[PDB]
RNA sequence: CCGUCGUCAGCUCGUGCCGUGAGGUGUUGGGUUAAGUCCCGCAACGAGCGCAACCCCCGCCGUUAGUUGCCAGCGGUUCG
């Protein structure tokens, strides 16, 4: 799929704390606001895009991180959507190079999720119980959509490049493809395929990362 | 084997990350606790020794047990 020309929704975001790598995809300042050049986003968008098919058909996974607030209740929608695996809440430190480490965490819901359905519950001291509930808890949080992740993803959707630049730094340095709606503020020059655009706008990363979902399904043809 | 700091809440490790390195991070900060007790946060996620917990006494109650116990309810007293 391809966008319009919807520009009610993007061009520009931050004032002027900007990065001066950016300069290539500004258009001008306005009221103090820099102002993304769109006819540019399109020429980014449509490799940005054409990455994603490729990944999709041949059956790859992609990690969505975006620990903004805004971006909250949007990343958890849009990875349940292919079967893609997301970081919603908090992003942990080493979730990539110290993968093997937290895998274990994984287990740990696991093997809780079991005990909880089990004979074994309210058998067994109740300390332990609440103990054990909270540890769930805990989990069903942060690891809510890793768990998805049976090795290392292909390549990482990111949102505030700049916020998850830990995230970004990892996966540069495994070698994994970095996406990103990125802008004013971020570094482009570390981001395999940027994607300039408003952020803290709902309207902004709810339209970005529809389209690319839809993208991603209708890539694998359903 | 014991005294002692000290029943104090600390002491550390793997892997990850930071640093040429000694080392650091985690263990920290903001809240909380009797406590490194727990919450929030954070390049960390866990784990070990320690805290706690499991064990004994005390306070309520239940079951099992009646040569301690009692007119608690009845019959006699040298009415103990």
């Amino acid at each position: 799929v391809k966008e319009l020309l919807e520009a009610g929704v993007h061009f520009g975001h931050e004032r002027k704390r900007w990065n001066p790598k950016f300069a290539r995809y500004i258009y001008a300042e306005r009221n103090g606001i820099h102002i993304i050049d769109l006819q540019k986003t399109m020429e980014e968008l449509e490799r940005t895009f054409r990455f994603i098919e490729d990944l999709a058909m041949r059956g790859g996974t992609i990690l969505f991180v975006g620990t903004k607030k805004q971006a909250q209740d949007i990343v958890r929608m849009e990875a349940e959507r292919a079967g893609m695996p997301y970081v919603n809440q908090r992003w942990l430190g080493g979730m990539l190079t110290n993968f093997k480490t937290i895998s274990q965490r994984v287990h740990r819901l696991e093997e809780l999720e079991a005990l909880f359905a089990s004979p074994e519950i309210e058998e067994r001291p109740k300390k332990e119980q609440v103990r054990l509930k909270h540890e769930l808890e805990r989990l069903q949080k942060y690891l809510s959509g890793f768990r998805l992740l049976k090795r290392l993803p292909d390549a990482i959707f990111v949102v505030d490049p700049t916020k998850e630049a830990i995230a970004v730094r990892e996966a540069r340095k495994l070698f994994i493809p970095v996406i990103a709606l990125a802008d004013t503020d971020s570094d482009p020059d570390l981001v395999d395929y940027i994607i300039p655009g408003n952020d803290d706008a709902i309207r902004s990363i709810q339209l970005i990362l529809s389209r690319a979902v839809d993208l991603i399904i209708q890539a694998r043809g359903g």
